[PDB]
């Protein structure tokens, strides 16, 4: 929840905890911690509906209105936003962080190609 914007993906260090302390709730009731402990199985994958909340603000997530609709945190929103969790296979999730560090590496390396491009005198 950016101060400027209130719901965007954003740089990891740039997103301080207060700016993004999201959590689910079983229902829209605004109304402890740490079993040590895998903990009680409160939330099913599949058919364990939970609604997004910015706990620091208490907003309930909702789409505004190609179907690439914007989603926005909001004080109320539609009742219909019955989000529910679903795990990826570990045949793919690895292929994602793999997307990531690799993408970071090649990006900064292209910055390194930019470092001497027109200017003659690098994670090689």
């Amino acid at each position: 929840l950016t101060e400027d914007q209130g719901l965007v993906v954003v740089d990891a260090c740039k997103a301080h905890t207060k700016a993004t302390s999201f959590c689910f709730r079983v229902s829209k009731e605004k109304l402890k911690r740490d079993v040590e402990g895998m903990g009680p199985p409160e939330i099913k994958y599949g058919e364990s509906l939970c609604f997004v909340q910015h706990v620091a603000s208490g907003l309930w997530l909702t789409y505004a209105a190609v179907l690439k609709k914007k989603a926005i945190l909001h004080q109320e929103g539609h009742m219909d936003d019955a989000l529910f969790l679903t795990r990826c296979q570990q045949e793919e999730s690895q292929a994602a962080r793999m997307i990531h560090s690799t993408a970071g590496l090649y990006n900064q390396f292209i910055k390194g190609l930019d470092s001497f491009s027109g200017k003659p005198r690098l994670p090689i």
